[PDB]
């Protein structure tokens, strides 16, 4: 009977929450028990969807959201079609304009330690990394932020509004520490 859950349900649009429930249950975690992961997964989802919305109509292939096996199917097809090494871990998008997988991150710490953590998690150099924070800062690999400043700004505004909403419901600190 958690209220982080009711907040996540009133804050994100129903297809985000449906996909997040799908993705957490697929990895054996309960949205109703670990509600703060739930919130994080909706946030990651929505940020990715805004990010794909940011380019031109054919620029991005979306990997997040899909079922793990079809996600790997599309990754495989992108590899065997483009000539890019199959990433060790499932990415988030593929940039046809820039010929590279994109890994998106949303951190409640700051830019840095998350960027280094993911970069050494991947450590295969090929796939692009792009992190945002709940405080408006951002970073992509090689200072190549991929999108134009206004789309990324829209993302940051959304992230800070979510932070504000959680804080006003006093859920922000608990979300921050985990
Ligand atoms: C309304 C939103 C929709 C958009 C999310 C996303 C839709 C779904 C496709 C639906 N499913 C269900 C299973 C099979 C399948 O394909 N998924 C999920 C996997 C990848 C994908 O495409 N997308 C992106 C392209 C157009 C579209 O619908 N979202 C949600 C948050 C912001 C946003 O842009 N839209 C559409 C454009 C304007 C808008 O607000
Ligand atoms: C392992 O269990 C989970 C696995 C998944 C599906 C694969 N997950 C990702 O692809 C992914 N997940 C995260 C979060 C914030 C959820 N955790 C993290 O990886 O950090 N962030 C990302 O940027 C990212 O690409 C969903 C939910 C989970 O709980
Ligand atoms: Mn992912
Ligand atoms: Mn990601």
């Amino acid at each position: 009977g958690s209220h982080m859950e009711d907040f996540v349900r009133q804050c994100f649009n129903p297809m985000i929450v449906e996909l997040a429930e799908k993705a957490m249950k697929e990895y054996g975690e309960d949205p109703k028990i670990e509600t703060n992961k739930f919130a994080a997964i909706c946030t990651h989802l929505e940020v990715c969807f805004m990010y794909s919305d940011g380019g031109s109509k054919h620029r991005f292939e979306i990997i997040e959201g899909r079922d793990r096996i079809m996600a790997w199917t599309v990754v495989n097809s992108i590899c065997n079609t483009t000539g890019v090494e199959k990433p060790k871990f499932l990415p988030d998008l593929y940039d046809y304009k820039e010929n590279r997988f994109i890994e998106i991150g949303v951190t409640r710490r700051e830019v840095h330690i998350y960027y280094l953590e993911k970069a050494n998690k991947i450590k295969s150099e090929k796939t692009h990394i792009h992190i945002f924070s709940f405080t408006g800062e951002e970073m992509a690999t090689k200072a190549d932020y991929t999108l134009d400043e206004e789309s990324r700004a829209r993302i940051k505004t959304r992230l800070f509004t979510i932070r504000q909403e959680m804080a006003s419901r006093s859920l922000w600190d608990s979300f921050r520490q985990s």
